[PDB]
């Protein structure tokens, strides 16, 4: 019994909310025991007795205790959170209602756990992050509240975004790019980037620019033919979810924003395709309605004017999705929840090099426009240094974009460059 | 139109958590235009747009603006909550669980109308107390 203090804690707790007036004395006589026999430190004071009389609504005393003991009781996180979401799957759904009340006070207790010198501890929250994954999948009529309860507050944690984030990619992996894990893991990011827009977007950026950049190990023919393919379709839904509301932080982002759309126009599924033009929609979006910097009312007009361009049938066919009246309708389903979706009609149409060119350009103008109010800015420096790496090393697959794009963004050549372009020629 | 901004509201918001892509985008253009037109002081900045892409997971989104609006725009409150509360019991189950979330930062203001001289708006919040009371007999699962 001194091994589980943990184990009995929650059996009491979860007792103490049932609807048999009989078990409700049964659990406070329980909870009086523990609180002596391992000196735990409640607020007010507790006695056992016979005879009690303890009424049905008991939301807010429960609450109490358990969000006390979690304040001043930290060791007993891992052995209460294990056995509290045990016990959330064999209840019924009205006493599930009441396992999230108290078990929310908990997950603030992770931080003291996820770096303790890998003595397996760390192996147990990782378990435990697999669990709550889990139970955000199977109950769909619950599911605004635990994303305001559940992954509302971890993204508050600072410390804990990068194993909480490492944790929701394999488990997309598994699953693949129509899988329904795959779609919650995706929106489910959205209330995680809340607490921490910054950090989230930069780490999901961070590794979205990695995989393709590891593709030069084994060249492939097409993009889509290569190993990594998936782990690049499922981190592309990752982005179109968090470019809403300017939640990928386009104020120090924009260079690679603009660099992965390039790499991406006109590839995959149609529903892939959708999004990337849902993307590209978002961030233009997301400039004019930032705060962080201050256009001039000359050039916001200018943005407004873009906005809306990309939204011509002119544009819907650059991007490969003509035939289609929306793409907000595409890009998204309304049972992702329920069932994953079968890709069909695997003709796909071709891509040509004067499509990219077009596209390229009216980004740079928009691009441009933006340097001149902004001071001493080097969005397009760095969008350069990028196309360079790709343009001049031997990716069947990428080679070919990164040459369209290097020359129309490009300000300046010298003789070695002329002359290494002529020797690919050759 | 003048006469009624806390009961377009609720249909504003109700209607950003739904589940058809579609039907959020035009919800989005109807918020733009109160905050334009109504002068509503909200905490960052909306444009009107054709084409967007409005996630389905719109939680903390929306209780950031109704959190917001409710601490300096308290005299939207008693149409607010009746039209809130309404349209409560003519959706489905998980939007129930949506309306409470976004619903509870305008119950502290009826602090300021419980005693206003009983110019028949004390008459009023008894009425909203009244509707609060049938959905706690009714709904035994939440």
């Amino acid at each position: 019994p001194k091994d589980v203090p943990g184990t009995l804690l929650n059996i009491a707790l979860l007792n103490l909310g049932s609807s048999d007036p009989s078990l409700r004395s049964a659990a406070y006589n329980l909870l009086c025991a523990l609180t002596c026999t391992f000196n735990l430190k409640i607020e007010g004071q507790l006695l056992e007795t016979s005879g009690l009389c303890i009424p049905a609504n008991n939301t807010l005393f429960i609450v109490s205790i358990s969000k006390t003991l979690a304040a001043n009781e930290p060791h007993l996180t891992l052995e209460f959170l294990e056995e509290c979401i045990s016990g959330f799957s064999k209840s019924s759904i009205e006493l599930k209602h009441l396992c999230l009340e108290y078990m929310t006070p908990w997950l603030s207790n992770l931080v003291r756990f996820c770096k303790h010198n890998d003595d397996a501890k760390r192996q147990r929250v990782t378990a435990i992050l697999d669990k709550l994954i889990t139970m955000t999948i199977n109950e769909k009529q619950m599911y605004p509240s635990i994303q305001a309860k559940i992954w509302g507050s971890l993204g508050q944690i600072t410390d804990l975004l990068d194993v909480v984030l490492d944790s929701f990619i394999k488990t997309s992996a598994t699953g693949g790019l129509g899988s329904i894990k795959a779609e919650v893991m995706a929106d489910t990011a959205v209330a995680l980037a809340s607490g921490n827009v910054k950090l989230v977007s930069s780490k999901v950026i961070g590794r979205m620019c990695k995989i393709i950049d590891k593709t030069c190990l084994s060249p492939t023919p097409t993009l889509e033919q290569h190993l990594m393919w998936d782990d690049i379709a499922i981190l592309a839904r990752y982005m179109l979810m968090l470019s809403f509301n300017n939640s990928l932080d386009v104020a120090a982002h924009l260079p690679y924003l603009f660099h992965v759309v390039t790499f991406l126009v006109a590839t995959g599924p149609l529903s892939l395709r959708a999004s990337t033009h849902g993307l590209v929609i978002n961030i233009i979006h997301s400039l004019c309605t930032c705060s962080q910097l201050h256009f001039s009312e000359e050039t916001k007009q200018v943005l407004r004017l873009s906005l809306t361009e990309f939204s011509l049938p002119k544009f819907y066919l650059l991007f490969g999705i003509s035939k289609v009246k929306s793409a907000a309708v595409i890009a998204f389903r309304s049972s992702y929840r329920d069932r994953s979706f079968s890709p069909g009609s695997y003709e796909r149409e071709t891509f040509a090099l004067t499509s990219l060119e077009t596209v390229t350009e009216a980004l740079l103008e928009i691009m441009e426009a933006c340097m001149r109010d902004i001071p001493t800015c080097k969005w397009l420096d760095q969008w350069t240094e990028l196309a360079q790496r790709f343009a001049f090393q031997y990716n069947p697959s990428l080679q070919p974009r990164a040459l369209v794009v290097f020359g129309c963004i490009s300000k300046r050549v010298s003789h070695g460059q002329i002359k290494q372009i002529i020797r690919i020629l050759s």
